[PDB]
């Protein structure tokens, strides 16, 4: 029983709590955190987006991703995880099919597709305590809208507005009309985007209503107005896709000519790796999911090219993209993969280390005065 808040396309969001709504600011905007009591300081993480104007009718996408882990910044921004400021809370950083995600002892996984689109888990811990877009997490939707200053409102743009980061941005006042301003566009969108509520997706209408997706499908077709629609469109089935894939309805919705995926590119000259698996597969073992943080949360049923071990080395090993056995994956420290053999550092007197030929970190002192 977690919790997932979304944030994709142009300006669409889905609180952890059921409630569908548009926003389109161009500033930093809390997606959650819970410093949200009366306490300046009181709480533990934010995660903000960065969001940008995409197109010409003034709807913003998502562009990055900062996190705040107590004192320890990261930011997901240019299809990297980069790291701005740590001292120590753990977090481990996998790449799982499309999507780069960073997961935390402390109940939290952030889904990014390295576009516009990143899901927000948190930990059926976190429930009530949390706020921003994301709402908080209390089953209820008719209450997510809560100002940074503690009002319920009606008013979408009032709600986002107030959980700007930087207050030299300015303000929306209006949420924008793609579909209208750009007639033009209209006929496509509806064309494509008439796939979420077609035969392929059958199944997971029973599961999740597709009307809030299929408008935002079209809205943000009719919104990509600049160049690289069919990643507007794409990227936008894909997020009800994945809602399905979650509700228990997985869906192949992806063929040569709708939304074509080339995972096949991945594999070397003479082998048959990677593959596309439109729901993951749960027993997917890598060098960093046995060897980082194991929270009862679930990521492994993101779409995405997977690749296929052998049973001679089952583990896939992320780092240096190679099948291995279990005790040739290296070390990690600090999220940082050193491979057997390689040397470990330290911030500590006349201790020295290494990762061994078996995936442990050993130290040894040296007498040139300090001793064992
Ligand atoms: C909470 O606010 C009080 C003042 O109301 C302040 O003394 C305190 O340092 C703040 N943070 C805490 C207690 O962590
Ligand atoms: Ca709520």
């Amino acid at each position: 029983a977690p919790g997932t808040c979304s944030i994709y396309g142009s300006g669409h969001y889905i609180t952890f709590d059921g409630k569908y709504y548009d926003f389109d600011g161009h500033c930093s905007y809390v997606a959650v955190q819970d410093y949200c009591g009366q306490n300046s300081s009181l709480g533990s993480f934010s995660i903000i987006t960065e969001n940008v104007p995409c197109g010409t009718t003034g709807v913003t996408c998502s562009k990055a991703i900062k996190i705040f882990m107590g004192r320890t910044e990261l930011k997901l921004e240019d299809k990297h995880r980069v790291v701005i400021q740590r001292d120590h809370v753990a977090y481990t950083t996998r790449e799982v099919g499309q999507y780069l995600v960073v997961e935390s002892s402390t109940g939290i996984i952030v889904i990014w597709d390295k576009r516009t689109t990143v899901f927000i888990k948190l930990a059926p811990s976190y429930k009530g305590t949390v706020c921003g877009l994301c709402g908080n997490f209390d089953h209820r939707s008719n209450n997510d809208f809560t100002t940074r200053d503690h009002m319920v409102v009606s008013s979408e743009l009032d709600f986002g507005n107030s959980w700007k980061e930087a207050p030299t941005c300015p303000d929306v006042s209006t949420n924008p009309e793609p579909c209208s301003l750009n007639p033009h566009r209209r006929s496509w969108a509806e064309k494509q985007c008439s796939i979420l509520k077609s035969s392929v997706f059958s199944i997971c209408h029973s599961k999740v209503d597709p009307k809030p997706f299929y408008e935002a499908c079209v809205h943000d077709s009719c919104s990509c107005d600049t160049g690289g629609d069919c990643e507007c469109f794409c990227s936008a089935v894909a997020s009800y896709a994945q809602e399905c894939t979650k509700e228990g309805a997985c869906v192949f919705w992806r063929t040569p000519d709708l939304c074509p995926i080339f995972c096949d590119y991945y594999n070397p000259p003479h082998e048959c790796e990677w593959h596309y698996e439109p729901c993951g597969n749960r027993s997917f073992e890598t060098c960093r999911t046995i060897n980082g943080i194991h929270s009862n949360i679930s990521v492994s049923y993101l779409e995405g090219c997977y690749p296929r071990c052998p049973k001679d080395r089952p583990i896939y090993e992320e780092d240096l993209k190679k099948c291995v056995t279990a005790d040739k994956c290296g070390c990690y420290v600090e999220d940082t993969h050193y491979p057997p053999g390689a040397s470990v550092p330290t911030e500590e007197t006349c201790k020295s280390c290494v990762c061994t030929n078996s995936s442990q970190v050993v130290c040894r002192p040296e007498e040139g005065f300090c001793y064992w």
